């Protein structure tokens, strides 16, 4: 459920990410009022959001979709199929057209953080837009930085991809317990624990075979370990499942 999807949105970038817009279609006729608007525009980037894709305009609207059932997109060389068409974003060499799909709409940025299906399902770590500076916007957000680090690093609404086994490391590398939230954190703080949101469960992913002959290059800090020393200042990891060095994190 993660490493698709994100190959949909890479092929659409890949196609017309930075091209000028030469044509604009949206079947729907509450769409049809983006088309002129959208000419000489280019998508920025199309952002992952669970089965969804966001492809975002230089004109910052953003246009929704949801595959579901039949949705499809194909990408084509401008100029080129029994299935009805329902968006057209053609560029001067490739244009990208989606099929099928019912579930598409147009957001303006503050609809964005109240859309029904967004709201239940955030970027994925290692969608490669994703930056750090995102992060910590939703951290800081009002939506979030209210929250304990030891449930919202476990809940899907605040950032896809983040496995318990994940949520131990992060926090372990930033030096807190799971009782903090964004709000008491300083600038410094802040920061930190935003790459390490990123850069953790991206270095976990790039490796991984084995281990029965060969150690991986991403090794566990407290992930399971309890009762062992923490190669920081050598106090014993405990278990609650939480993970942590009751020596240096707090
Ligand atoms: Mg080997
Ligand atoms: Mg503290
Ligand atoms: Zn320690």
């Amino acid at each position: 459920a993660g490493p698709e999807i994100r190959r949909a949105a890479d092929n659409l970038e890949a196609a017309i990410k930075g091209k000028p817009l030469t044509d604009v279609w949206f079947a729907f006729p509450q769409l049809k009022t983006y088309q002129s608007q959208l000419i000489g525009q280019h998508v920025t980037h199309v952002e992952t959001r669970g089965k969804a894709l966001l492809t975002h305009f230089s004109n910052d609207l953003t246009l929704y979709s949801h595959n579901q059932l039949y949705g499809v997109w194909r990408v084509v060389d401008t100029g080129e199929t029994t299935r009805v068409l329902r968006v057209k974003l053609q560029t001067a060499d490739k244009t990208i057209l989606l099929y099928s799909a019912s579930d598409i709409e147009m957001l303006r940025p503050e609809q964005l953080t109240t859309h029904p299906f967004l709201q239940r399902v955030g970027p994925d770590v290692l969608d490669p837009n994703l930056t750090p500076e995102v992060v910590k916007e939703r951290l800081l957000s009002p939506r979030f930085r209210n929250r304990q680090f030891a449930g919202l690093l476990l809940d899907q609404a605040f950032l896809a991809g983040l496995g318990n086994y994940l949520r131990v490391e992060i926090l372990w590398q930033v030096g807190l317990t799971g009782n903090h939230k964004a709000k008491d954190l300083n600038a410094a703080q802040l920061d930190a624990l935003a790459h390490a949101l990123l850069e953790i469960p991206r270095f976990s992913y790039a490796t991984r075979g084995e281990n029965k002959h060969h150690g991986a290059l991403f090794r566990f800090k407290v992930f399971h370990r309890d009762g062992e020393p923490c190669e920081r200042c050598g106090s014993i990891i405990e278990k609650t499942p939480f993970y942590w060095c009751p020596g240096c994190q707090h």
